[PDB]
């Protein structure tokens, strides 16, 4: 591993202690969520982020930031807001863009100068 | 823990990897290197480091890293070439000095955008 791979997985670490049924954890399914496919194009879901950081697929925090936001709009877009998923992905959305805000990563910036 | 406590995590755990041993895990005490505190003013091992880091006593990667060259420099001065306190003591310096350089640490704040 590498640092920036070990920053990635603290900040996936931090939001996904924020879902603990796991709502995220792992893709959706027309199984599950029927439509889902239907829907929801561009699938995004916690394992798939730890899959990519370990292949180092995320160059910066702006791309990890990307993929979270995504898999929080699929959500979303696909959940009505009288649902847990929809909550939660709103919730998670906020306390994300405030861990990874530009003040926060200036402050990290810091400690690494 | 904080992104920079992770990211201190990773370094050590990277630099501990190098010593199974664990010839540097803990402080030398004289009765297993007689004379130790008559050459060695300023002792350090991994456990303490680990600790200042769970302290939150680390400011920066130049704090942790001159803890880091502090313990390698304290092997090499007590102990002579021929052994392999010193010669484990280089290896992981040079390591070290590869994974913590400015070079190293300014790229890592370029994906932190
Ligand atoms: C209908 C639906 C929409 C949706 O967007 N999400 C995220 C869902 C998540 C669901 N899940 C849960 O309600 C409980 C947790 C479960 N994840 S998990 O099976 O990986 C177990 C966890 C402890 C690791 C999740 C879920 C996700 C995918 C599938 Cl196929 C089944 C259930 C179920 C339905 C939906
Ligand atoms: C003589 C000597 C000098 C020195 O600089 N170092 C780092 C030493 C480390 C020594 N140790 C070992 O040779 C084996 C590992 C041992 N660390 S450990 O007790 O914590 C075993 C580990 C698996 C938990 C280390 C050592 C370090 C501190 C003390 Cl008090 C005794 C032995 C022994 C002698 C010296």
């Amino acid at each position: 591993s590498t640092p920036i791979q070990q920053l990635l997985e603290h900040f996936l670490r931090q939001l996904q202690r924020k879902d603990p049924h796991g709502f995220f954890a792992f893709p959706v399914t027309d199984a599950i969520a029927p439509g889902y496919s239907m829907i929801i194009k561009h699938p995004m879901d916690f394992g798939t982020m730890k899959d990519k950081i370990v292949a180092n697929e995320y160059k910066s925090v702006t791309e990890f930031k990307a993929d979270f936001k995504l898999m929080c709009d699929n959500a979303m877009t696909y959940n009505r807001p009288d649902t847990v998923y929809y909550k939660l992905a709103k919730k998670i959305l906020h306390a994300g863009f405030k861990m990874m805000s530009k003040e926060r990563l200036l402050a990290l910036k810091r400690s690494m100068s």
